């Protein structure tokens, strides 16, 4: 039986993340993560602020940034805090777990030091994911776990996303969910968060694929619409927001029953 | 039915990138490439200064240098023209094709301006590819696919791997080669590059497993050695390039007869 964001929440094993999360989901009515690759930093403040009440989620683009520094991504916790999101930085970290260690904790970006949630592949096996959290455990961070791509010709099917799991459900000190085209875990402390999503049918030039909210989270049974250039690239960014978070709220009720 | 790498720069089907790299390892007699994942501009350049002569080829870590500037790659660059070696960023990218264009052509780091080579993981699918080739093309850029991982547990195995080959040889206007722990491809025109690499046996302690430079370039068939703390943590950088050098060289001569 289905339970509720709000429920979830408070379920034993919970991650702290996922329960923060899962609770602003609820009280705000929104399972939408907003993704943002813009180029400059005052872009990524402006529709964080604009947009901050729709979604449950920013997740950033820091390598697109061509203006980043720290004292941005202090801002932008501010606005998080005050609009009650979480920040998500998409960098698919992809490496052995020495490497990504140092990736996610040092450089430039420094992005254990300010990113709520990263996500991985699993590829490398296991060991990305204890690289991630010798840092992400301190700083009291999450990670997702690629099960499945949204682009044509994905490799991240049959086996590798079992193996997906598999990894998520013997790290669950750190990761609590997956990026997914559907519900992959059959336990509920574990979140879905599903990209590719716009309203209508399509894809992009570059082996994008689109499904609909209706189609990934009341039919696929994920969680959580990520959504980048289906609201960016709207006229009115705010109608489309919100169109979105109407769309993933309703298919997430009726899933509920 | 091995070909010397002077005469595989000639191969009719060559990229251009890739006949550079055949014939400076031929006039150097050095496939070794150094992995320099060290956090300090200052150590990055004083180890491509020493250690320039002894090596094909200088792996950056982009993401992991406190102090990064475009000076620092200016810089760089006037190194790897002086000792005569390639510059090849390690970011393993790993999106869908619109956001690694983004993610090699711009931020701050601008990968593309002053990487010779990229490497890409395949699990996406060739849009992948399609993305890093709409910058790096004109650019005379390559791209490496990472047909096989040498960490316990990786998944880029069996069917995973046909597949990196087959995407290699439908984009060989960009595709120069494989991140591999052996020989994948039997067209001699593609380049094996090796990571995994040391003279002792072992791993670390985050799933990296070690072969020999005998063993990978000499049984396995692998063409350059891509070797990190087998070099950098020595006492003395430039000794221990020279043993890894002479290593993979010879290894290399005695499989050519
Ligand atoms: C990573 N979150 C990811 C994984 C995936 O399989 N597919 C995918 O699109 N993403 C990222 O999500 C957004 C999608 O943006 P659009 O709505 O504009 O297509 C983008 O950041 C991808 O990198
Ligand atoms: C990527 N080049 C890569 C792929 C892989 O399967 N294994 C691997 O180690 N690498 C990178 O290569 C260096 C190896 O460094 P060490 O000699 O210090 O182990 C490493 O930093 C990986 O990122």
């Amino acid at each position: 039986m289905e339970l509720s964001f709000g429920a979830r929440a408070e379920l034993p094993r919970i991650h702290p993340v996922a329960s923060k999360l899962l609770r602003l989901m609820q009280k705000k009515e929104t399972n939408l993560c907003l993704s943002a690759d813009v180029s400059l930093a005052r872009e990524l403040l402006q529709l964080a602020d604009a947009l901050g009440p729709s979604i449950c989620m920013l997740k950033t683009h820091v390598d697109i940034l061509n203006d980043f520094t720290l004292d941005v991504m202090k801002e932008l916790i501010t606005l998080a805090k005050c609009h009650e999101f979480l920040i998500f930085e998409n960098r698919k970290f992809a490496d052995i777990g020495n490497t990504v260690k140092k990736q996610y904790e040092g450089g430039i970006f420094k992005i254990a030091s300010w990113a709520d949630l990263v996500n991985a592949h699993v590829v490398p096996g296991s060991g990305v994911v204890k690289g991630l959290q010798e840092v992400g455990l301190p700083l009291h961070r999450g990670c997702l776990l690629i099960a499945e791509m949204s682009s044509t010709g994905s490799l991240a099917t049959g086996d590798y996303t079992r193996a997906a799991v598999r990894m998520a459900e013997e790290h669950s000190e750190f990761v609590v969910g997956f990026i997914s085209g559907s519900r992959v875990s059959m336990k509920p402390e574990f979140l879905h968060l599903t990209p590719g999503v716009q309203l209508e049918a399509g894809g992009d030039n570059l082996g994008q694929q689109y499904n609909s909210p209706q189609e990934v989270i009341g039919k696929r049974g994920s969680d959580i619409i990520i959504v980048g250039r289906g609201i960016i690239s709207a006229a009115d960014r705010l109608e489309a927001a919100e169109m979105y978070r109407k769309a993933a709220w309703e298919a997430y009720l009726s899933r509920l029953g």
